């Protein structure tokens, strides 16, 4: 049964991690840095708002999401670096402000929802044995790129 | 375990949500909701792919039927909003160049994601445990009651009941 809390929670991050494209799409194109410092700090403080308020350890909380910060700009700065050896992605990127940005604060509360359904099995044996399971029966279906699968395992690398 | 159930939710839910960008698209440029070819096409395309995944093809086709039923149906529900106000501020992300690539992985990742929850399509209790999935999952996302009943037309024939 706890497995399916450990697969929507990969979902999730993986559907958090799949935004990456398109901030990059239009970081490349209007030349912003990948990192945003005062961005990153305001999610952590909000995640920590969050995490209290539906009981989630906060520190728990605030690591997971150091590892989707730190996933998102991993899988950003591969993007960046294959456009510089071949050229950018054809076609307009979405706007950040309005089409990007909005879907990324809407994972943040489910993610945080999925993490506290987690939360409870953290400490048991075979958490991580259930977890690789779950994650690789979701790369499996999606098929996704591997720079994008290898920032699923940094977004996933503290649940257990 | 359950997992292929969630599985096949969480991707239903991923493809129903790239309908407000192709909704919003169609807004500015005035295309029609409903897209007879496009879709035809769509199904052919399923029916292919079901076989090559040992999947039963009718059942992959009325799927898609219900995954096509459920994007127009958000569709409209957003068109409906937009008429009593106005559209959504900023620029339609490009359907051709960012919204439909992304239309189409979900194809192959949802004929694999039904193909592991075909074993369970006449199995006594795959109702409840598809409507508790349903419901986990939209107590996670929290999407405007509007998608959330699409997500029900969506997967209204994953079970044979």
């Amino acid at each position: 049964g706890d497995d399916t809390a450990l697969t929507n929670l990969v979902a999730l991050a993986s559907q958090r991690l799949a935004l990456a494209e398109p901030v990059a799409h239009w970081k490349w194109i209007n030349r912003k840095p990948i990192s945003d410092p005062p961005r990153e700090a305001a999610l952590l403080t909000d995640v920590e708002k969050r995490a209290t308020a539906n009981g989630v350890d906060p520190a728990y909380a605030r690591t997971f999401f150091d590892d989707q910060i730190a996933a998102s700009k991993q899988l950003q700065n591969a993007l960046f670096a294959t456009w510089r050896a071949t050229h950018g992605p054809e076609g307009p990127a979405p706007d950040l402000a309005t089409s990007t940005r909005p879907q990324l604060d809407r994972l943040t509360q489910s993610l945080i929802a999925a993490l506290a359904r987690v939360a409870p099995l953290r400490d048991a044996p075979d958490c991580p044995s259930r977890l690789a399971r779950s994650i690789a029966n979701w790369k499996t279906l999606t098929r996704y790129d591997s720079a994008q699968k290898d920032a699923l395992g940094t977004a996933l690398s503290h649940v257990c």
